[PDB]
């Protein structure tokens, strides 16, 4: 029992590592096969961060002026390419702890662990989720660039993200591993205002299915709701439109605890409308919003 | 900017998880050096933890009934101990992925990152405080039973815990790496209630400073209180009393930031007399208490 706000062991991740220095800038980069992928603000001076041309740029560097350790090994530079906002440096060693990876690009609502790096050393692990304004919560100071968001299954690791900026409101920006950012922001020092985070109503129910499986179930009434009633309620509260499709992911947490998936959204709806009266739920005054359905039935479930 | 609940980078200790099995009954071992640490209750029968006589039960045991397994490879078990509330099983090959490691019984109020395995096997990684009343609130299903809680200091784990038993109110108690439960707990089924769950006063301080440092200051007053006073509204809402060791503590907070610990302790007070009013501070809607002042300043400052 419990359920606690929880990442993938970052152990794979961990052996990914790499410190990228371009001139003065230093950052960290992922080193996968033979390649080391970094962000492409690495070859910037914070004069060229204001209105960089990545191309221009890099015309003035070369595979040598690429500086990347490995521990206290320093790994030769055969090739470099800009793909996106992303630079793939190809080096003459394969990383020998590559795992099982994948690049994929996560939709917002879909969670992930950051293993936040400085100088290619891990500092710590937290898990975040893809805001539906295309930003994360992150925990990210200078030189964290290059920090890496991924999910694992079994032996696989999925690499969904890679650190690039921070908004002036303190929130976090970056690309997947192809080097296209989540949402509309740009690696430039510009003026890039986040959207309204809108709540991931999905992530809530699956939380409160969570809840009710670890005993916390005082906010169980007797009311039901519809997918359109709960949407009125959703979008006064800036709740994303609950859609069939999220009733259907739901549906095995439904099965399991047997609360009808409406029955629980007028659960929520009831908490919306009233608020925690000063209550709490698995140990927090609001709705959690950063699990996911299926993190919710793997830690309740015990998936390695 | 921003900060995360964060737990130590997992993978040195991912390297030393092991499954052990007794007869019918399966958990983590700890491989550290050639000795695997690992719950003596490996030994039970569900019927036998009513009441076991660990030493009894042992004597029916031989090196060869403990079934250790690293990946798919089986260790060669050449000797057992029980210490307290562990067994060491002697292996015949040291752990090649030991890493630099201390045994360390923690304090309540000191956080660690707990690594949950199921079947020799990591599932996540979190992060725990030892409560007040020697519980932590973890999340730990069946089999998850030897997962362990760590520091690091750079390259050396401190062992602090081995996860025992659920309460039945769904907390968790366990041992450090001796074998020796915290608090009065026992590992045997029978009638164990949880103290008095106080507040880490010095940890709530130490994340409003955290909070103060990312840009979350409307909790900021004009007051100021002492110790003493501070201490008659801690009694009030069962949080531990504040000494000059916790002001002292928060000292390094108190001179980056420029606010006594004093006034913070006043922010404290209001806080607590007048609740949050439906605010947040660092995303949180209560006041969170997982924070050691060292947590705050390494988190701040980016250590590896
Ligand atoms: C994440 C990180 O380390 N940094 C430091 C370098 N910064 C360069 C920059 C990119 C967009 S605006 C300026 C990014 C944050
Ligand atoms: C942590 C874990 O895996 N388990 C399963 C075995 N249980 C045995 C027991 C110990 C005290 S009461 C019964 C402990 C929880």
């Amino acid at each position: 029992s419990g359920f606690r706000k929880m990442a993938f062991p970052s152990g794979k991740v961990e052996g990914c590592m790499v410190q990228v220095t371009c001139g003065t800038t230093t950052l960290n980069g992922l080193w996968l096969d033979d390649v080391v992928y970094c962000p492409r603000h690495v070859i910037c001076t914070s004069e060229d961060m204001l209105n960089p041309n990545y191309e221009d740029l890099l015309i003035r560097k070369s595979n040598h002026n690429f500086l990347v350790q490995a521990g206290n090994v320093q790994l030769r530079v055969i090739g470099h390419s800009m793909q996106n906002c992303v630079l793939k440096l190809k080096v003459d060693t394969a990383n020998p702890k590559t795992p099982k990876y994948k690049f994929v690009r996560i939709q917002p609502g879909q969670t992930f662990s950051v293993l936040a790096c400085y100088n290619g050393s891990p500092s710590g692990v937290y898990q975040c989720a893809m805001r539906p304004n295309f930003t994360i919560k992150g925990s990210f100071l200078n030189g964290s660039c290059g920090s890496v968001g991924f999910n694992i299954d079994y032996d696989c690791v999925s690499f969904c993200y890679m650190h690039h900026m921070e908004l002036p409101t303190g929130v976090h920006a970056g690309t997947d591993l192809e080097g296209n950012f989540y949402g509309p922001f740009v690696d430039r020092q510009t003026a890039q205002a986040a959207g309204t985070d809108t709540t991931i109503t999905v992530n809530v129910l699956a939380w409160l299915y969570a809840a009710v499986i670890n005993g916390d179930r005082w906010f169980l009434n007797r009311f039901t709701t519809t997918l359109n009633d709960f949407n009125l309620v959703a979008m006064k509260y800036n709740y994303e439109p609950l859609t069939q499709d999220h009733v259907d992911i739901l549906g095995p947490l439904s099965a399991q605890t047997g609360i009808a998936v409406l029955d629980m959204c007028a659960s929520l709806k009831e908490l919306l409308q009233n608020g925690m009266n000063g209550r709490t739920i698995l140990g927090s005054a609001l709705l959690e919003d950063e699990f996911t359905p299926f993190d919710v039935v793997r830690q309740c479930s015990g998936v390695t």
